[PDB]
């Protein structure tokens, strides 16, 4: 029942309940000659919502807000982008116009601006060093170190033991490290180890792309990324 690229059209967004108060948002986009699905996270905090990552571009992200207001009906008050690539900050302008307060680490904001990407308004402090963690709303934000990108963040929802890895974490179907132009292949396995050590009670793990799983996703990512390096 988890949506796939064939089941979502580009421009459409689907939401998928993972737990009480926790959803993923799945979108599709054309990129690098392909059509790819992409995952994000929605987390209820009272009668409010925290958005984790855009839906990949203005158009998708507006549909995301419109799907949310239809299917959930609570306002998105804040959004965090987990790294600087356009698939995660694209739509930040739409969120801002909708009234959403957009956040990212200072390094993400720097890298986004230098890339010509949209820039979240607010800076997240206390995430500058590998292994740093801060509470942000009802989730924890963790910088495991460089992986898919130097700046990528992962997000833990302790109330539901749900771990959102973004593109630092690979679905089980994945056999390659993906688009590694911006990745630190040398550091990524160590970064996945910091995730694994910090979240041993994670019950559901959501990769940046594809199907959810359990803690098996982390070791899979580590396997793939190590084999790539060697
Ligand atoms: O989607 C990305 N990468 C994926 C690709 C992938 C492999 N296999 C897949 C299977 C399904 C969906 C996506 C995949 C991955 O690296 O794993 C992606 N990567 C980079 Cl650097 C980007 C840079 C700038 C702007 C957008 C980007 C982006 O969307
Ligand atoms: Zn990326």
């Amino acid at each position: 029942e988890y949506p796939t690229v064939n089941e979502i059209p580009v421009g459409e967004v689907r939401l998928y309940q993972i737990a009480d108060g926790v959803w993923s948002h799945i979108a599709t986009q054309s990129f690098d000659g392909a059509v790819y699905p992409s995952n994000g996270l929605i987390v209820r905090d009272g009668d409010e919502l925290l958005l984790i990552d855009t839906a990949w571009g203005a158009k998708n992200t507006a549909a995301l807000l419109a799907e949310i207001e239809k299917q959930i009906g609570l306002p998105v008050t804040r959004a965090v982008s987990t790294h600087f690539h356009d698939d995660r900050v694209g739509g930040v302008d739409v969120l801002r116009k909708a009234g959403v307060a957009t956040y990212a680490s200072p390094s993400t904001r720097r890298l986004a601006e230098a890339e010509g990407n949209e820039i979240p308004t607010h800076s997240l402090e206390g995430l500058s060093s590998s292994g740093d963690a801060v509470r942000f709303g009802p989730v924890e934000l963790f910088y495991p170190g460089a992986a898919h990108s130097t700046d990528n963040l992962v997000v833990y929802v302790p109330s539901a033991n749900v771990l959102y890895g973004g593109x630092a974490v690979l679905a089980l179907s994945r056999t390659s490290a993906g688009n590694v132009a911006d990745a630190d292949l040398a550091e990524w396995p160590t970064s996945v180890e910091r995730i694994q050590k910090h979240y041993p009670e994670a019950e559901v793990v959501i990769p940046g792309h594809g199907l959810p799983g359990g803690l098996d996703l982390l070791q899979h990512t580590a396997n793939v990324v190590t084999a790539h390096k060697n």
